[PDB]
């Protein structure tokens, strides 16, 4: 009785691949988050949550490929390559100032580069978010 399969919509695959690379990019929001939280007494947690950081992100701009090519609007499809594509810097970053500061705890520059970081790519992961959810749905 009208479903997506026997008459689907075009941004009706999008839905998809929208919930799951937003899915990655809370996933990477949380690690950023974890990292800002253990450099307080932990810089050794640091380095699985680096490696994390790093292997959900090739995941999230992957998805930056298929939904850009199911997103009905111009707009969207963009930002999404847009925002994973700053991500790319961002987290690159991010992950340098863990890896840092895991050999260095001592060393409170490391320490706020990565703060300073964790929460900027926090909002450049919602970005991915609000890209994708321009649809509101």
């Amino acid at each position: 009785g009208i479903d997506p399969f026997t008459m689907g919509d075009p941004e009706g695959s999008f839905v998809d691949y929208q919930t799951t690379m937003v899915r990655t990019a809370k996933a990477i929001a949380v690690t950023v988050q974890e990292m800002v939280t253990k450099s307080n007494t932990s810089p050794e947690e640091l380095g699985p949550l680096a490696n994390q950081l790093t292997s959900d992100y090739g995941r999230l701009a992957s998805q930056a490929k298929p939904a850009a090519v199911a997103a009905e609007n111009e707009e969207i499809g963009a930002h999404i390559k847009h925002r994973v594509q700053e991500l790319g810097h961002g987290c690159s970053a991010l992950v340098t100032k863990a890896g840092a500061l895991q050999c260095s705890p001592s060393d409170v520059y490391t320490k706020k580069e990565l703060i300073e970081c964790a929460r900027r790519v926090s909002e450049k992961v919602s970005h991915v978010l609000a890209a994708l959810q321009a649809g509101n749905r």
